[PDB]
């Protein structure tokens, strides 16, 4: 005391919010373009005929 | 762009439909014939008489 008072220091407390990767499993595949558009092609094969 | 777009295409996504064979399995025997018909027979007898 007196001046000032005198302090001891302990350790810092540091809380570090994530948002962990949940939905990121179902999207594996990482595919770079540098490109404007991404097309697709669905097709239907109808073969289940006598 | 400009004119028109590019384009990076992915992969064709071929909807595929089949017919899986459940009513097969009950047939085993394959018989490649070269004459016109086939002729089975039954026979019957009865024995269980006083």
């Amino acid at each position: 005391a007196g001046l000032y008072t005198t302090y001891q220091l302990l350790e810092v407390q540091r809380k570090l919010k994530t948002l962990p990767a949940f939905f990121l499993q179902w999207f594996p595949r990482q595919i770079n373009f540098q490109e404007d558009m991404i097309a697709f092609d669905k097709v239907i094969q109808d073969v289940t005929r006598v």
